[PDB]
């Protein structure tokens, strides 16, 4: 196989402390470090984990477009991979939600025959998740950039959640500095009455970036938003959240087919209700049934079939080890069995479910599972 | 008051996908509550705090869920209710597809007590990565399956389309062997009522241990019905399905407003695109000359700055301690300069960057 590598991670969105721990083994790990990042203890906090660091945000410029920009950058990237090195790229928040150049840059490494991977990282929707306390799977999520919401007339749903980003740049294909005009706004909040109405709960959403700060979360109506002292607010790290309008009815056909409720019966939440949306009826969080769920735990036991852990610390630290070392994980996948003979201080059975690798095997080991093949090692 | 409660994530990725900042939670915390579905992620978590209760237990054969999840977080609540610092630890995100901690917050938080959850890694995110799509071009819709079919929810042909709990349609009780999928069937009619019989429909497992690729199998909704295909698709199984077609641009926006590489892998029939066009290679020329722009200003911090802006974010009692009094805090740190001082006591973004970019 061809030398030389690209790993593309994240810092998440609040300074420091939501970057990952895989994230970091890797920018530690690397030969050199290509970064782009809007905090400055963040920056500096990536320096002192690697000596040989290039700061990508200088390539941005005032009249000099997003894309020679991307091109410039990916490209910066993908010149040392050439020369055999193993290369890491680091990105605000998730290195492919709303990011170009890492796409780019590693599917170039990719189509040339270099090892290319991104690791995942915590996105802005991840953190309006968290701060507004809302879940996606209730009732479904949509999620559109907004300039791109409008130019293709994508449809909403006035049932589900809806999650808009770039809010603060409608139409602007440039670069600035000092920042932007949002002058083109009034496009969006015209479309936002059109769909929803003009008393509609919109929430402004600005994640803390600093630890000590708190996030934003100030509810308008569509209407609110026309005027100034408000729109102003509205800016480059800005995200709206837009409730549903109503409850969907749930579709008598389907709900007969898987069989869930009996005939002649309705089906009229669970707590607690979505703190945002319009005219919601609250609800209890200790019903009856609730009540005798928790008298139950006086009494409680285990399950027969439940199976707690059972492991050994020379077992816990190795896939520890394998988590947190690069490259620990890249001499294990080269040859199982002879990283797992010279692993010091685990037992017969814990040395052949390691050389296996497999997910009932490593089970079996640090459960302390009878396995036929296993317990005659 | 007395008694706090935090929510945080460990990621989907054994141990590698927990967050610095849920990690320090974790070791600061009174009392630890965890459910999570790996071994060696569960013992990483023993090895952080001395006071660790598994709520994986109060699962149950043919038991409802929702007694589980009252269950689970009456358990955080009671201790919370005794003025410790109480942390509850889920799977990936802990927000994302998951009860019994909204639940917990929410009772934390009437009642008069701190109450926060930090975000973490989601099985989502995963997909973004390991798949290699944005879910900004052309838009993205996220399900959970028997909501999609019981409440009919829309599909957009148009964009992205991902689909949680695929592996358990109907389904409301747990079982600790798993359960068959035997109204698959179900979900499949609505999919190709909606998109083709030839449309692909990826299957995705991220991956779970360090060592192990992801599955990331492309089929067509109709071999979906093939018996060999659909005992595949388990409890941790998601569904992407890619766009069929490209939305046309609305001429009226266009005017009051004023292909690029690379081409999505999983679309059907899309040709690739070149990734080094004349305009690309153009800008790439320009690095020869490149030099940062004046507005560009380079870091400049000294390593005391930096030790306490990292030790804000890594040590939950100096941000307590912090906030309670930006004024005394910033006095007591060592070999600050005057400059630094009046800066951390400020405490604002604009601040900070005057310090650690020496600007004038
Ligand atoms: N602190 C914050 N709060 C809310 N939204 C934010 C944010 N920072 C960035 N965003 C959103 O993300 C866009 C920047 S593009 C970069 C996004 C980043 N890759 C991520 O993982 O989220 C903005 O237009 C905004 O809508
Ligand atoms: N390894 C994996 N790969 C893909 N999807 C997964 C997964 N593990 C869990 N999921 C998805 O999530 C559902 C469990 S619900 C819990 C999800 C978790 N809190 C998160 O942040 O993702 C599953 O039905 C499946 O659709």
């Amino acid at each position: 196989t061809k030398a030389g590598s690209l790993t593309i991670v994240g810092t998440g969105i609040e300074s420091i402390g939501q970057m990952t721990l895989q994230a970091l083994s890797y920018i530690e790990a690397a030969a050199k470090v290509f970064y782009c990042v809007i905090d400055p203890a963040t920056e500096a906090f990536i320096l002192t984990k690697n000596k040989n660091c290039v700061d990508l945000y200088q390539y941005y410029d005032n009249g000099k477009s997003r894309l020679n920009t991307y091109t410039q950058m990916s490209e910066l990237m993908v010149r040392e991979v050439r020369k055999g090195l193993d290369v890491v790229g680091v990105f605000y928040g998730h290195p492919g939600v709303f990011v170009n150049p890492s796409h780019r840059a590693l599917a170039i490494a990719k189509s040339e025959g270099y090892r290319a991977r991104m690791l995942p990282g915590v996105s802005a929707e991840d953190c309006l998740f968290a701060d507004l306390c809302i879940d996606p799977s209730n009732p479904g999520c949509l999620t559109y950039e907004a300039s791109d919401f409008l130019i293709r007339d994508r449809p909403v749903s006035i049932h589900s959640h809806l999650v808009l980003f770039q809010v603060g740049c409608v139409g602007i294909a440039d670069f600035n500095f000092t920042g932007f005009d949002n002058n083109k706004f009034g496009v969006l909040v015209d479309r936002l009455e059109q769909e929803y109405g003009a008393e509609h709960p919109v929430v402004h959403y600005i994640a803390a970036m600093m630890p000590h700060q708190d996030p934003v979360t100030d509810k308008y109506t569509v209407a609110q938003l026309r005027e100034p002292e408000i729109a102003k607010r509205v800016g480059g790290v800005s995200t709206f959240y837009i409730p549903p309008k109503a409850r969907k009815a749930s579709n008598l056909d389907i709900i007969r087919r898987l069989e869930l409720l009996p005939a002649g019966q309705v089906p009229d939440r669970i707590y607690p209700a979505n703190q945002w949306e319009p005219d919601v009826p609250e609800v209890e969080p200790y019903r009856p049934s609730d009540q005798a769920a928790i008298a139950q735990l006086a009494d409680h036991a285990p399950p027969e079939q439940y199976q707690p852990l059972a492991t050994s610390k020379a077992m816990s630290d190795v896939m520890t080890k394998l988590a947190l070392d690069p490259k620990a994980l890249a001499d294990y996948k080269a040859d199982h069995r002879a990283f797992a003979q010279s692993v010091p201080d685990l037992t017969p059975q814990e040395r052949a479910a390691l050389e296996l690798g497999d997910s009932w095997a490593i089970r079996c080991a640090m459960k302390n599972m009878p396995s036929s093949l296993l317990d005659a090692a």
